[PDB]
């Protein structure tokens, strides 16, 4: 049902999709430990938020560690090439985790903006639930990647509209929100609503490789695409909110930050 099962793969190929999801694992999993140790420096109203990237960086990490067994599972060097046997490999899983890590990065990105109560809690839902739109008209749109490129584009089409209100509702609660951030991070906040402009960019285009290039190579560049894509929205953009809620939290009073930041 996906373009990955219709090809053998060269040695090349093979170990390079490999070693992009291996290298994966070992970031997440690296990151994971830093967003724990910090923690210990950000205020109790800014805590969840390095909470929910060591939530995202093993929610990531566990379906790329499933993704790079599957790998290994599904096939098999014969006749001098990667060959599928009796397992198959797909990338549905990856949609899967993304139901869960973007509720998350959302939720994080709200509590680094101050928001708080009811208005936290409709943001969060009216957010939750338009990412996941994207999301489950994006996943029924792959099932046809092979069978029916046609489907491909026009739920693509959906969930690209449902894409485009989620980051009307970022932005429109960044720019307002903008004034409430302190220590200067109402500029850093901004950037960070770009950097997630630019990887969250990368999956459509990653979607979108079996119409433009139906080979293993196209196999390849998903998986290319889709590293980026992860490293960029669920580590750097963690990264990025901790020392938002670092800063906030120095400026706030918070002594454990003050000596934290100064440190360096
Ligand atoms: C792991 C974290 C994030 C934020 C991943 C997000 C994925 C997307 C923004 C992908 C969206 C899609 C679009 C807009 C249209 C076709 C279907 C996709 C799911 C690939
Ligand atoms: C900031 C995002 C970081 C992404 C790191 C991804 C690592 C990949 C680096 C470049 C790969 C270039 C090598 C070419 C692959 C050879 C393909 C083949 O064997 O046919
Ligand atoms: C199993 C994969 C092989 C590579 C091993 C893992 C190497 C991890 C590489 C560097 C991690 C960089 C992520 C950032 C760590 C937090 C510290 C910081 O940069 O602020
Ligand atoms: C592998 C890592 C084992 C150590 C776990 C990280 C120690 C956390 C220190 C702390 O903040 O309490
Ligand atoms: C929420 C879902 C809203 C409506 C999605 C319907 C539009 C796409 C239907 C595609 C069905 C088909 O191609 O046969
Ligand atoms: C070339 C490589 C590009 C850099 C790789 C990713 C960099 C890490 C982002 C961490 C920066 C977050 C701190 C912001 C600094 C500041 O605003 O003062
Ligand atoms: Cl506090
Ligand atoms: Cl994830």
């Amino acid at each position: 049902k996906n373009i990955e099962s219709l090809f053998d793969y060269s040695a090349g190929q093979f170990e390079f999709i490999d070693h992009l999801l291996t290298m994966g694992v070992g970031v997440h999993f690296a990151a994971l430990i830093f967003f724990l140790v910090v923690s210990q420096f950000v205020a109790p109203k800014y805590r969840i938020a390095t909470a929910l990237s060591c939530i995202v960086m093993v929610s990531a990490g566990l379906i790329l560690n499933s993704q790079a067994v599957m790998w290994t599972d599904a096939y098999a060097y014969v006749d001098g090439s990667y060959q599928l046997q009796d397992l198959t490999f797909s990338n549905g899983y990856r949609y899967v985790n993304w139901m869960a890590t973007i509720p998350c990065l959302l939720l994080q990105l709200l509590i680094v903006l101050n928001l708080k109560g009811k208005e936290l809690f409709s943001t969060a839902t009216w957010l939750i639930l338009a990412a996941w739109g994207m999301i489950i008209t994006g996943y029924v749109g792959q099932l046809y990647e092979v069978d029916d490129i046609a489907q491909l584009m026009i739920w693509g089409a959906v969930s690209t509209a449902f894409f485009v209100v989620m980051n009307w509702i970022v932005g429109t609660k960044i720019f307002k929100n903008r004034a409430t951030m302190l220590g200067g991070t109402d500029s850093t906040i901004t950037k960070v609503f770009w950097l997630m402009m630019f990887a969250w960019t990368l999956y459509p285009i990653a979607y979108l490789v079996p119409a433009f290039m139906n080979n293993a190579d196209g196999v390849v560049l998903r998986q290319l695409l889709f590293t980026i894509a992860d490293i960029s929205s669920k580590v750097i953009y963690g990264l990025m909110i901790t020392y938002i809620a670092i800063q906030q939290s120095a400026a706030a009073g918070y002594v454990p930050a003050q000596q934290a930041l100064g440190r360096i």
